[PDB]
């Protein structure tokens, strides 16, 4: 298991524009196109991202290309964030993947707002961090996924993704 395989499981792979769990146009492996309700606006974003005039459909290789970019961007964002960097640096590789997953799903900003949870993770207070993480709109809106992420921060293992 690794961050790519983990997010491939959480996000799935769809080659045609679809709406994410929040109702936003997206494509590939969780690549958010826009928050706009205009499908045309979404298609415009898709073409700019791929570099060609698409028919709202991309190839697997193109989906993977955007995914690679997206994962790198999430890591990059963590490293640039004063609230997230310290926590990330304090973690082991498995838990770091859990944090990257959260940032890919919610954005740097979103994650940096989990102040209390972040502090517990940095203190290595696993069970308490787990309980705190669950007290969120994130957990309530995407409970199955949140539960997997929380178990990885709790245990430092990939067991939650075993058999998916
Ligand atoms: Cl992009
Ligand atoms: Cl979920
Ligand atoms: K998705």
């Amino acid at each position: 298991m690794n961050i790519f395989e983990m997010l491939r499981i959480d996000e799935g792979l769809r080659l045609k524009i679809y709406k994410d769990t929040e109702g936003y146009y997206t494509i590939g492996i969780g690549h958010l196109l826009t928050k706009s309700p205009s499908l045309n606006a979404a298609k415009s974003e898709l073409d700019k991202a791929i570099g060609r005039n698409t028919n709202g459909v991309i190839t697997k290789d193109e989906a993977e290309k955007l995914f690679n970019q997206d994962v790198d961007a999430a890591v990059r964002g963590i490293l640039r964030n004063a609230k997230l960097k310290p926590v990330y640096d304090s973690l082991d590789a498995v838990r770091r993947a859990a944090l990257i997953n959260m940032v890919f799903q919610m954005g740097e900003t979103g994650v940096a707002g989990f102040t209390n949870s972040l502090r517990m993770l940095q203190q290595k207070r696993w069970d308490e961090a787990a309980v705190n993480l669950a007290k969120s709109r994130w957990y309530n809106q995407t409970p199955n996924r949140a539960k997997r992420i929380i178990t990885v921060f709790r245990t430092g293992t990939w067991d939650a993704y075993k058999n998916l």
